[PDB]
């Protein structure tokens, strides 16, 4: 079962980053993984508050704008609600359980508790460019087109989750619960982590940059400046949280950290190559939805889906897949003024 | 049955605080008590950064200290970050996967998130006043005496997890697991997630500010300066912790909320209040071994006892309970010019 304090003395730097002995200590001052304490310093590093960001002049940029653009940028702002929802309470809920180094364990509650700024964030833009900011979140849950993504996220999480409390309960082997059997697999359980955790760093790595160049093409325009300088303070974080799934993933494929791992994540590569090309899929679909009405200066459906491919190559080869799209120079090389 | 992100569109102004339906978008244009947006924005902006603050003369104090003052010191610098160590993990497992209101979701995570940030004052306090941090951190897991004053803190989140599991996994209901018959009572469980909020409070309110007058005492003696501004910081976020437990515990009793927790909180009465008298025990117990080399003028187990009695009284007649001690002026005045 899951113990909030551990009772037995161990030695930390010796436990594998999840599935170990859960953390008790916690302690900052030895690292088995240093990143993961140079990632808690650099994002402590970054806080800051939404609210002190000027977004009055944002209201009549948005007033100003042609219906369609309103539509592009407000559909592309519920959906980075709708990511950051979901990213504030599911790093802790999910990894938490599972960790036994102390680094990762407070690196996951910093990077959670980030992503709940970006969230109070998106709350200070939208009640600053609209009247009824509830028109807004309530569309977020039901909008069709945004919710053909949000159910795939979830659900790697949910089923995680649901998994590993099997775990905690009931331990490895055969068991039945009201008349039906079930299987509890260590081996299931770690690769369930694995795509999880491959998901999370498709989310991180393109879900959220192809929005921030959706965003930043106002910028350029001198549009929506406001949003846009608070938008440059959440890129530079997703950045930070990117560097940590790509060192998690890295450090579980080779073998360094957990033997075991490394075999079944070898074994599940197509699979993590599939979902990772879903994602980007995804992203594609919605340039789409997005620019149905019409599409705006520098950026229309083509560019987009040009983005999505070169960033794509880019975070696939960064965790050992294979590059599904043609290589490519950067589409839109004024993106880089507004990232990291 | 639990979900990172439900697809219901549901009003979460109507939502009771826990058990409702998970939490999907976080907003924080509106809220149904906006108690919990004031404190987060409250600990928001008392955002610090520990390793600022210069505690070099603080070893130089310490180990000019008198033996038996370096064994109070450190003791109790022992039981503070253990106490950090399950508070900053503790409230995102346990209560993270029962609320249901988005200001509540996000209070905890950031009230969790503040402890994180206390958990490493305390890292940066010890790696600068011993030569080897190692056994200190490790004997706060061996230590008997020590785990003994906190007996009864993990057991209890522990217990809310599996039964937190158990209910997400197999609902409300008579079960029959592995041969064995497992009962699943929604309001068994809210007795349960009851009375581990009585606890924390308790903890909150009353084990941090029993070490805190330790700590202040060294600094009325114009010694660790370093450590006492920390303490003035750490213990400036403990009053909005407590602050929200205790409107937890209040709203929940008033039955303006969950009708049925009006109904549980009446009926467990007694068990509210033995958990008090349990735990103000506990922290007088550690007395002998605190003094077990000595005391010092003005710190001692008889003035350590009186202010136990003290603040119980104080915390327990805040959340409605009859007071087990005889009443009694503060015995140690001088520790309110260290507080707020
Ligand atoms: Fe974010
Ligand atoms: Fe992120
Ligand atoms: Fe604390
Ligand atoms: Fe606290
Ligand atoms: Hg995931
Ligand atoms: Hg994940
Ligand atoms: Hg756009
Ligand atoms: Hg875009
Ligand atoms: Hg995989
Ligand atoms: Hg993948
Ligand atoms: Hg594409
Ligand atoms: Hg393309
Ligand atoms: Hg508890
Ligand atoms: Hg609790
Ligand atoms: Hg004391
Ligand atoms: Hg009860
Ligand atoms: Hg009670
Ligand atoms: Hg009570
Ligand atoms: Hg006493």
């Amino acid at each position: 079962a899951y113990t909030t304090f551990s009772q037995t003395k161990n030695d930390q730097l010796k436990e594998p980053m999840f599935f170990g002995q859960p953390v008790n200590v916690a302690r900052y001052d030895q690292q088995k993984y240093d990143i993961f304490e140079k990632l808690i310093e650099k994002q402590l590093s970054f806080f800051f508050r939404p609210e002190e960001v000027d977004v009055s002049r944002d209201r009549i940029d948005y007033q100003a704008l042609p219906e369609h653009e309103k539509h592009i940028f407000i559909s592309n702002l519920k959906y980075q609600t709708l990511l950051e929802s979901i990213q504030g309470r599911s790093p802790n809920v999910a990894l938490l359980p599972l960790i036994s180094i102390p680094e990762l364990e407070t690196w996951v509650e910093t990077w959670a508790f980030s992503e709940t700024i970006h969230s109070r964030s998106y709350t200070h833009i939208i009640r600053n460019i609209v009247n009824d900011p509830s028109v807004v979140f309530d569309d977020i849950v039901t909008n069709e087109q945004i919710q053909k993504r949000a159910e795939g996220i979830s659900s790697y999480y949910d089923e995680l989750i649901e998994m590993t409390s099997y775990w905690h309960l009931l331990g490895e082997g055969t068991h039945t619960v009201n008349g039906k059997t079930v299987t509890v697999s260590l081996r299931e359980l770690k690769k369930k982590l694995y795509l999880c955790l491959m998901s999370v760093n498709a989310l991180e790595a393109i879900r959220f940059y192809v929005s921030f160049a959706c965003s930043f093409a106002f910028a350029e325009r001198e549009l929506m400046e406001g949003n846009a300088k608070i938008i440059r303070l959440i890129a530079r974080d997703e950045a930070l949280h990117l560097t940590g799934t790509q060192h998690m993933l890295n450090l579980l494929r080779s073998g360094a950290d957990d033997p075991e791992m490394a075999e079944i994540a070898e074994e599940c590569k197509q699979e993590c190559y599939d979902l990772f090309v879903q994602a980007a899929q995804q992203e594609k679909d919605w340039a789409d939805y997005l620019f149905r009405d019409g599409s705006m200066i520098g950026l229309n459906k083509d560019i987009l889906c040009q983005y999505v491919e070169y960033i794509t190559n880019i975070r696939m080869q960064a965790v050992g897949l294979d590059l599904p799209f043609n290589t490519r120079s950067n589409p839109i090389p004024w993106i880089n003024t507004w990232l990291v």
